[PDB]
Order: C-alpha cells, then sequence, then structure tokens
C-alpha cells in the first residue's frame, strides 16, 4: 500500500517521496556515540547519547554553552562575528568537540531565516572542516564520525506528531523511561540548573528523535525488503 | 598642523578605517600591519561569476598580472573545477574544498584578497545569494585557517574601501573605465599576453570585463595601499 509506505517515510525521518528503495536503502548509521546539536553562540546546545538494547537513549552529556564566556567546553573565544575570528571559534568547537567526545555520529538541524548569519557562519565552518576529514578518511579506508544534516526543526514535528511544549515531550519521554541518565549531572541541569530551558531541550530532541528513526527503520527496512 | 581631515585621507588612500579621533587614526596607519606585495591573489567571490586576479608589484611600485579571469563554477570553467549546481552544506563543502586546492597549486600566493562580488538583481535572489557567498567565503575561511595550523595572507576587504578609494584618485567613472585608463596609463602592465587577451577580447558575454575588472581593482587598490602605507607610516610618527 502506497499509503503504509508513506507512514514509514513520517515514522522514519524519511522524505515522502519507490518509497521502498528510499527505505530500503537507508544507510544503517551507528546508534552509539550520538552528538546531537543544536547551533549557537550564545547558546550552543549539545546532547551526547548512545541506544541501549532495549532501545532507550542514554545521555552522557547534555549541557548549554555560552561560547562568548566560560564554559563547559573550555573554549576561549572572544565574541567578535569577522571571518577569521570565527574560523578560529569553529577550530576550536570542532576540535573540542572530536576530543572531548569521540562521536560516531553527529547531528546537526540546517536551520533557516543578524543572529542568523552568524550562526550560518559557524555552520558552514563546521561542515567544511568536517568534510576536509571525511574526505581523507575515505581516500584512507578509515572509519571517520558521520555529521549528517537534518532538515529545519524535523525532529520536533517528528516528537509533536508521536505525543501530540518542547520541555513537555522531554519530560514526558524522561518520565515515560525513553530516556536515562548515565550521570546525574545531567539530569540535575535539566531540572534545575542562566540558561533557556527550550534551547536545552532542543538537543535532546534531536538525538533521540534521530535515534528513534534507526529504530524504526529497523523495523520496515527488512520488511520492505520483500516487496522489491 | 595635524588636522583631522588629511589623516582620514590617509586612511582612505591606504584602505584604512577613516573612522576614531585624531590620535587613533595616527596609530591605526603607523601600526597597519607589513603585508607581502608579490604574488597577491584577489578573489571575488560568487559562484556563476568568481572573479580573481593574480598579481605582484614591480619594482617601479607598477603592477603587474599574471593571471586573471572570471569563471563560472557551475559550467567547464577555466579553474578546472567539476561541480554540480547543489547549494547543500556538503555540496557547498566540495565546491570549496575543490576552489581551495585549485587556487593554491595554481598561484601559491603569499596573500589572498577576499571580498563579496557585487550583487546583481540578473543572478539570483537576494536571499539565496546572501547564503552562497556566505557559505563560500565561511568555508574558504575555515579550509584557510585549519591548514595555517598543520603561511599565505588571508584577508577580507570592503568594497567601500575599494571602490571609495579609486574614486577619489580617478575622479562617475565606471569600473571598467578605470581599469581601461590604469591599463592605457601603464599603470597596469601584463606579465603574458594571454590575460591581456581575455580583457580586449572579451568584451561580449554578462558584464564579464565588468566582473574582471572588479577583481582587477581589488588586487591593484591594495598593493597600493601597502606601498603608501611604506611611506605614511613612518611619516605619522611624527605626531607621536
Amino acid at each position: 500500500k502506497l499509503s503504509f509506505l508513506q507512514h514509514i517515510c513520517k515514522l522514519t525521518g524519511l522524505s515522502r517521496s519507490e518509497l521502498l528503495r528510499r527505505i530500503v536503502d537507508s544507510p544503517i548509521y551507528p546508534t552509539s556515540r550520538v552528538l546531537g546539536i543544536d547551533l549557537g553562540i550564545k547558546n550552543f546546545s549539545y546532547c551526547f547519547a548512545s541506544q541501549n538494547e532495549d532501545s532507550k537513549v542514554i545521555i552522557h552529556n547534555w549541557s548549554v554553552e555560552n561560547l562568548t564566556e566560560k564554559n563547559g567546553l573550555d573554549i576561549q573565544w572572544t565574541e567578535d562575528f569577522q571571518p577569521s575570528s570565527m574560523a578560529d571559534l569553529s577550530i576550536q568547537l570542532f576540535n573540542t568537540l572530536h576530543e572531548k567526545f569521540n562521536p560516531h555520529v553527529i547531528l546537526m538541524e540546517r536551520q533557516r531565516y543578524e543572529w542568523t548569519l552568524r550562526v550560518n557562519m559557524l555552520e558552514s565552518m563546521l561542515y567544511a572542516l568536517h568534510y576536509a576529514e571525511k574526505r581523507n578518511s575515505i581516500e584512507q579506508k578509515i572509519q571517520y564520525p558521520f555529521l549528517l544534516s537534518l532538515s529545519p526543526k524535523s525532529t520536533y514535528s517528528y516528537w509533536a506528531s508521536v505525543l501530540n511544549s518542547r520541555v513537555q515531550m522531554v519530560k514526558e519521554l524522561i518520565d515515560g523511561q525513553k530516556i536515562l541518565f548515565e550521570n546525574e549531572e545531567a539530569l540535575y541541569k535539566w531540572n534545575n540548573g542562566e540558561f533557556k530551558k527550550d534551547d536545552m531541550a532542543d538537543s535532546a530532541l534531536i538525538a533521540s528523535g534521530w535515534m528513534r528513526w534507526q529504530a524504526q527503520l529497523k523495523h520496515y527496512r527488512n520488511f520492505c525488503k520483500q516487496f522489491l
């Protein structure tokens, strides 16, 4: 049924574009050491997590950082949006994320339309740094982390549909035991913590959502194969 | 008597900021960094009209053009860049990387001057153009500074400084006319006939001459600023 295949795409974050090819050919990405990122400069948000056997999300680190001041990432940068200055921030951030998390997968939402231009610059530089390394890893037959660019608010709209606010959905997933914590530190900051609790909810939704798509794909990838 | 207006004039003649106090301008001039004037690669950021001018400053303080061209990175071009139009973050990184390597291997510059090409409503919409050029610039910068840590100077210039400079020095006059004057006045010479040929012959097509003139004014304009600075730095110290 065409309608059925459309429902699968909506559940796996796939394009409702036949659909059998898109579903079956969907890359099987790693589900451990997943770094979900909601880009920002004074409010950089990331959620580092892994998917366990019970297909539950286990958060290792989760925080919102103001890259302009002292922060948990230890990035020392003076607010200056000139290209050369931004490149410095990009390199520091890029190096720090890998050095600190050694991710298998990096998730990032493309964003949409002066604060947008600044974030877009940071985003573009991170992409360039990443792809220069990915190319090198390909030619050397070395496995390198994946940087997946997700459509604007894709994971948000996905969760909003399965659960019918952002903070509310996250709390629900937490009380629903869909999201666990390896360290108390992350859970505490979520319960107390100055930084917007909304920015924190964004990175968790990105990671948990994407991981849900990979879990779902494992339910229909093989199933759909038989219809080819 | 060290008038403020005179210092502002010097700033315009050296491509420096004209804003500040009568003692800020002095320091700006005197403290302006010293950069090489040989193997200067001027780049006008654009995708379908990427323009560049590679030149060096002569002993006679004359600008010598080595390579000069305007390319459409979407079709077959002189930079030998095979790229399919796609403004997706991953596709742009691909273009930025080729453009980055191709410019370093082909010109091996001592200095790279970057400026955004002048917007034209015919090329694309404001949103699309803004995103495309901002992305290109951003990626090229990241690649440059990443490589650097692993060294050619990379400098962003304001179109205002470039144009403002030539307007006061030559004047009304179009960019093409300014360059034509510079050439006819022997202020800009050519190392090889190829470049000179593109300029004289290439007059057809969409704003080819205009785009080439743009990058030529960027490079030659900046090289002259550095020349004037070799004179004005010591001169301005007098008031310190």
